């Protein structure tokens, strides 16, 4: 605490199986060390630091990753401690503890084990605060401590002298909350001598202190202890094990932790997705595998449509599903704002091994593409990054899955090199004249349109200030609207005339239309070679 | 280790395009692609027959020009040779017949309470022997009680090492967990018995085993008083001992038991398959160019055929080159041309003999002569053809002649020429014509325009894709397509790519939801006829 | 049909024989 030095728009979620966290908790993850502190292995961990690297030159933003598991965190009561771990689930039981006692200083010592991180410090000379002495010629003098007995927290502190009590030192009456306070006032006493530990910065408070009472001492140097609160102080603020007090603490063997478990595969998601509620993160990628929980996160995202913030989901299938296994996804899967995913292949992971990868996890590639492009910017055509996938589908093929709505992908040969590409950004939607719902990035356009256009006709008309704003003005507000939205080009074109607004009483209702900016999807070459002279 | 300095003299090989061969040979793991970097790479991924002695054709055809990298399969559902002896599952990484020679025994040595375990195979010459298994550690007691001992009891549930104990009496000393803890490397516990006072344990000199504490075996009540007993740990040893080296892996089913030495079984090749395609089906990602199929069944040259036509139509150019029996006769060869006249195919009629590198003068047939000419033809430059080079080939059992190498090339079935002397080998090819019926157009018809034309076209495509196709905007009309084409093939007539292009002859439509382009491009190809004329004035 | 490449003001009158196209437009 001393002054020193020592050596994108679109928010991203992603959910699913791992080891690590807190359960039922959302976390910003904002950088791969990050993720790897918070889990330690699952598809979940590759997902995260897939979203980062599908593409080197397009990468997703803030990523809101959520463990989900009914987690517990491994304890064992023991000597005098309600021993607990930070890290909820299996992983746990491989801690190991053990408080040794230690002669030179009569204190305990402990020692901390964890082999996935070799952790392996100790904190030693537990205890012993300070020491005490007395100088004078009375040959009996003393020191003791009085308990409030409704807590057995110390409330006296006294020193005697000649066989009898010299000073009080109240201990919740002033400064003497800390040790320091008792320390330094006998410092100021003509014949009592007091002298901090030498082991380090322990400022311990006196409500802390261990019950003991006469202590005989001139001619020595005698500790005072306060077992439990200098464990708080000198360890529980750092590691991977706490401790809490029940019953007395004292020493015994290096052993286990226990029941440290993950609880069963979670049967419904929808209750913990609440949590992505006020985030607004934009793509989702469930890493869920079963079509339970694609179905519920179809309702989540039909549900948080229905409350005004927009949000869409990507979800994948299986390992080498078929064509007609993916049409039972897609007619189960039906309404917009959800994207299906087709085939399962690999990645070349952060480990440089050849992980294998379900497109529950490829999924993920194309969120990570998404939210990293620009806003209305279409997924078509852009690299995607795999090392290999089951992709036999042919030209043919991608025909039959795009016009179903069933996203797929290609593989492309350049001159020499090669590489493979999304065909298109098509949803599991139906109509084929309606791109908004039909086209990811339309929809995509459609929405962040519409979440600045209903906050600019709040703060414009229901300011509720009378009545008398009639048609007209709405008529001239939403000409405001459509030539900036036009002067930033985020709108091709509209029609000036083509704005009518009623008002009655209290409601209003209005109609528009727009030219949205129009695509160049197909290209078709007539290619001709002829003969040709040179000459002399 | 330590710092150091090394010299390897690599035997190694004793380049742009990639080369695809599916044959018969007999080794390598079955139904998965293999790249080819390096023939003495191919000598110990494969051993024996077709496959082989193809890649060693494919890379010398000619003495400065060479294939580039090949892709590889096995043509073979080969299982790998394996036995039950004793209460271990032996099997070999090896798979097919070859496989069948391998011997393992195991016998137990008095003067070590151990194992020792020998493997022999033949042909690579490996005969070795691992010896003291198990023995991963010692312990000696030194207190002065009257006889202590030590125990390991298993985890019931899974026969894995559970905790480790030592006892004095009844007392139980000391303990550890074994089921992971502190203790998951054995180095640990070679630590935390000896920094107690009345225990010492010390390891075998013979190489660091270090092991995964939780591989022990079950014992109890070990005097370690009167001797220095072994821990013993007898499985799980084996894979320090032998799994980074050799042919042989084990599993188990049981106790492990010593066993004479006795060979495998069941290594199998199994009968060839009757359809190609299935496997064929592999190379579609891989990213070939030439594919060849190493035999002469009609059945596998329309499944290959029908192939390469499969993928054309899905963004990947290919084509197939092949050949055909034993000296096969013209009625036979125009018989094979009749039923599969697609272009993008060529066929090869010659059967030659070539000095392979044994010393083995062999005689090869026509769909190995396939291969050393498609290793040539992928080898060279893009737009260049086999069209009057010569080829490495020793001598031809051959009918054709001259007035043939029109009645055959004008079919559209490619043959090599006898041409005396100085020509490096006396042999030159006379044509890349394809197997195409209509000669008329040069594209369909001649190898080496094709080979030109597909990689030129992806590139159009590849660049029109991501300015266009990606639909930024519709505010860029047809006008600016003709200034990008302009572009493009401005540079490609500046690469020599193309010989040149009228750049004043390029229309373009366009409605909004398609664009319309023409355009026209004066192609480069080798020459094929050399009219030149004399006059004087006498 | 998804994305993809594949590869004056005096208009002048004309009617005549052809072996080709349906008479009378």
């Amino acid at each position: 605490t001393r002054p020193h030095a020592s050596i994108s728009e679109k928010v991203f979620c992603l959910i699913g199986q791992a080891e690590g966290g807190e359960p039922n908790t959302v976390y910003e993850l904002r950088n791969y060390s990050q993720a790897k502190r918070l889990f330690r292995s699952g598809e979940l961990l590759d997902a995260i630091e897939l979203a980062w690297g599908s593409n080197p030159n397009y990468t997703a933003g803030r990523i809101l990753a959520m463990r989900i598991e009914d987690a517990k965190p491994a304890s064992a009561e023991i000597g005098g401690l309600k021993i607990t771990s930070k890290i909820y689930g299996n992983v746990a039981n491989n801690i190991q503890v053990g408080l040794e006692k230690n002669t030179l200083s009569d204190s305990l010592r402990l020692r901390v084990i964890f082999q996935d991180d070799r952790f392996n410090e100790v904190y030693d000379n537990i205890g012993n605060i300070f020491t005490i002495k007395y100088k004078g010629e009375e040959a009996n003098a003393t020191f003791s401590v009085e308990h409030d007995e409704e807590t057995q927290k110390a409330s006296r502190l006294v020193l005697k002298v000649g066989d009898q009590e010299v000073k009080s030192y109240d201990l919740t009456g002033g400064a003497y909350d800390y040790t320091n306070a008792i320390i330094t006032d006998i410092n100021q006493l003509p014949d009592f001598e007091a002298k901090l530990s030498p082991f380090g910065d322990k400022n311990l408070e006196s409500s802390k202190l261990d019950k003991i009472e006469n202590a005989n001492i001139k001619d020595k140097a005698v500790y005072v202890k306060a077992v439990f609160g200098d464990l708080e102080k000198q360890t529980a603020y750092n590691g991977i094990v706490s401790f809490e007090q029940l019953k007395t603490i004292e020493p015994f063997e290096l052993t286990k932790l226990k029941g440290g478990t993950n609880g069963e595969p979670p049967a419904t998601w929808a209750d913990k997705l609440d949590k992505f509620a006020h985030e607004g993160g934009y793509y989702i990628v469930p890493l869920s595998s079963k079509q339970s929980v694609h179905a519920e996160v179809a309702s989540f995202v039909k549900e948080r449509s229905d409350a005004g913030e927009p949000m869409r989901a990507i979800v994948g299938g299986g390992f080498n599903e078929s064509k007609e296994q993916l049409f039972g996804r897609q007619a189960s899967l039906s309404n917009p704002r959800v994207s299906l995913v087709a085939n399962s292949g690999t990645f070349v992971m952060d480990d440089g091994r050849k992980n294998h990868v379900p497109a529950y996890m490829v999924a993920v590639a194309l969120g990570g593409l998404a939210s990293g492009l620009e806003i209305g910017e279409s997924i078509t055509f852009k690299p995607l990054r795999v090392s290999s996938l089951d992709q036999i589908y042919e030209s043919i093929d991608l025909d039959e899955l795009n016009e179903n709505g069933i996203i797929s992908i290609e593989f492309v040969r350049n001159r020499t090199n090669t590489f493979f590409r999304i065909v298109d950004d098509v949803t599991t939607f139906n109509d084929k004249s309606d791109p908004v719902k039909a086209e990811m990035a339309v929809g995509e356009a459609n929405d962040f349109l519409v979440s600045e256009l209903k906050v600019q006709l709040e703060d414009q008309f229901i300011g509720t200030r009378t009545i008398n704003t009639s048609a007209s003005i709405i008529k001239d507000f939403i000409q405001s609207y459509l030539g900036r939205k036009k002067r930033d080009n985020e709108i091709q074109d509209f029609p000036a005339e083509d704005v009518q607004v009623i008002v009655e009483g209290n409601e209003a209702r209005i109609s528009m239309t727009v030219y949205p900016i129009r695509s160049f999807k197909k290209i078709s070459v007539s290619l001709v070679y002829k003969q040709q002279t040179l000459q002399a």
